[PDB]
């Protein structure tokens, strides 16, 4: 540790606060919407193309009462979808030590619970050491009265 640490003094190391964003799910689960409504913080107003992969820079602000060590934070983010015939190409551009989001449709409920296995696995496949979220869109279609206990079962 000691000759890494002498290693980066010596080569002028910078701090690099850029990071990977990726971007998974089924087809028609909002991965476009939450990436617009996130970088922006307004509702979507984007008619977003039908390319397998879509890719953009996104920069974060610490929020108040952060303890972080950096001002912001940078993502290169990818988003990757389009049609299932590409899916077992799709698999390729996991990696590990990169941030991971898992899209789906609180409306469907169970039944796209059951297949965020298959994505969540894809991803542990090649990314031992990443950590995934997992959202569920489509929040408004949920009963406000029952929200919490529907969100809660589901989580
Ligand atoms: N009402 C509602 N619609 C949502 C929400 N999140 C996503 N959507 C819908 O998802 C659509 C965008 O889906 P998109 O990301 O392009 O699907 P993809 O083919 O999987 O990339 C939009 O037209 C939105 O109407 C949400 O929280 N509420």
């Amino acid at each position: 540790a000691m000759l890494s640490y002498l290693r980066a003094q010596l080569r002028k190391a910078e701090k690099c606060k850029l990071m990977k964003m990726i971007i998974v799910g089924p087809p028609r689960q909002g991965k476009s919407t939450l990436l617009e409504i996130l970088q922006t913080g307004r509702a979507p107003q984007v008619v977003h193309g039908e390319a397998t992969i879509r890719t953009t820079k996104w920069e974060l602000q610490r929020p108040a009462g952060s303890r972080a060590k950096v001002e912001s934070v940078e993502f290169n983010v990818w988003d990757i979808g389009g049609p299932a015939s590409m899916a077992t190409v799709n698999q390729c551009f996991f990696t590990d030590k990169a941030l991971y989001v898992v899209v789906w449709n609180l409306a469907l409920g169970e039944e796209a619970v059951a297949n965020l296995q298959f994505w969540l696995l894809n991803i542990e496949a090649k990314a031992p050491n990443a950590v995934v979220l997992v959202v569920g869109t489509h929040l408004d279609l949920i009963e406000a009265k029952f929200r919490v206990e529907r969100i809660a079962t589901l989580r």
